[PDB]
């Protein structure tokens, strides 16, 4: 089997982006972020405090008739940026762009964090990490692609992000069509449950290509790069008038500015994003200041290949007994 799905944009900046899932039956569609950082497949629904739903699309299991009760099993999962979630659990059918699969664990949130509540555009989260960063208990849970891969025609999802557009997800096949030259794979580790491998180095616009191994994650549920301070550093002196502001939170650069490009290597082989694509407007509503896209990961402790640097590639997830990561120019 496979399926694909189209991902869109949450709003004009490329802050997240929302693929449509059909849940329970008859179908739920509700608009779900895609992410390959955490491993929980859950939604705004029914069960959800009434003063933390402002706007999203619930899943109601009580209205499918496959929706069943995972009984005693609970979850709650805190995010990299202090947001977080919590509530109970319900087996059901969930599809994705054509692709089924029964008896998916559906986490149904009780509660929700502020940061969730007021992005009225995502229903909920789809994880895409290792299973073992499930976070139900007593019986922990495979995601959505734990659960079809042995169905699929290749183990393996890829990420097609668009920048200011829309873009696709597939399951179980790669488009030959989706990608220029040739697809370059890099070796994962899945110690710590993410998809993380190690980059060969980067380049500042035009400038010389510094090798050097970068740890970090891939991660399509994360807006941002955010790379070692030297690197950061190395990157926005290039840009005139660019500081790290404490009060802001990172680095801002003159909205007037054009940005250089940044090179990361997969390999001998070199992903290039486009300088715009680090742009993220300004810092509050009529702001000359604007935000930069290449943030410092010190103090996150993990260095992670955010949606500014996957929008600029086609991206393999091969699921493989032993996994590994494809990059491809687009």
């Amino acid at each position: 089997s496979t399926g694909s799905a189209t991902t869109t944009p949450i709003d004009s900046l490329d802050d997240a982006y929302i693929t449509p899932v059909q849940i329970g039956t008859p179908a739920q569609t509700l608009n779900l972020d895609f992410d390959t950082g955490s491993s929980d497949l859950w939604v705004f629904s029914s069960e959800t405090t009434a003063s933390e739903v402002d706007g999203q699309t619930i899943y109601t299991p009580s209205k499918s008739t496959t929706a069943k009760l995972l009984s005693g099993a609970t979850w709650s999962i805190s995010y990299g940026d202090g947001s977080s979630s919590s509530g109970d659990v319900y087996t059901d059918t969930v599809s994705v762009g054509g692709l089924t699969v029964t008896g998916q664990a559906v986490e149904s949130a009780k509660k929700v964090s502020s940061s969730f509540t007021e992005d009225s555009t995502i229903d909920g989260l789809l994880g895409l990490a290792f299973s073992t960063l499930n976070t139900v208990s007593p019986t922990q849970q495979k995601t959505f692609f734990d659960n079809a891969k042995a169905s699929l025609d290749s183990p393996v999802f890829t990420a097609d992000l668009g920048y200011h557009a829309p873009g696709t997800y597939n399951f179980g096949f790669i488009d030959t069509t989706a990608y220029t030259g040739s697809i370059t794979y890099t070796a994962v580790s899945t110690k710590q449950g993410f998809w993380e491998w190690t980059s060969t180095g980067y380049a500042v616009g035009s400038g010389t290509f510094k090798s050097t191994s970068i740890d970090g994650i891939a991660d399509t549920g994360t807006t941002l790069l955010y790379l070692p301070a030297t690197v950061v550093s190395a990157y926005w002196a290039q840009v005139s008038g660019a500081k790290s502001s404490s009060s802001v939170g990172g680095y801002v650069f003159p909205c007037s500015a054009t940005l250089p490009s940044f090179t990361f290597g997969v390999g001998s082989a070199r992903i290039v994003i486009p300088g715009d694509y680090i742009d993220f407007g300004p810092i509050s509503t009529g702001s000359s200041s604007c935000f930069g896209g290449i943030q410092s990961s010190a103090g996150i402790g993990i260095n992670i290949f955010g949606d500014v640097a996957l929008k600029a590639a086609f991206v393999v997830f091969n699921g493989a007994t032993t996994p590994t990561l494809g990059f491809a120019s687009k």
